[PDB]
């Protein structure tokens, strides 16, 4: 039913994992610009609903920690 990166409702599987489309859309533009998230903080923000936009970094780390990665949505749309 959840995100597994932020905890609201899933939308789908994107990228290997159930995911939102918020955070679908965020894990698309980080690896398409590449970007140097980093984390003013200690690597510890909370990424939910209302928090998500507060720390790209913290958000970066979960997608990658919960497994997104972008070898399952190439291979996903050369299979169909
Ligand atoms: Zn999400
Ligand atoms: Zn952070």
């Amino acid at each position: 039913k959840l995100c597994l990166v932020c905890s609201d409702e899933a939308s789908g599987c994107h990228y290997g994992v159930l995911t939102c489309g918020s955070c679908k859309v965020f894990f698309k533009r980080a690896v398409e610009g590449q970007h140097n998230y980093l984390c003013a903080g200690r690597n510890d923000c909370i990424i939910d609903k209302i928090r998500r936009k507060n720390c790209p970094a913290c958000r970066y780390r979960k997608c990658l920690q919960a497994g997104m990665n972008l070898e399952a949505r190439k291979t996903k749309k050369k299979i169909k």
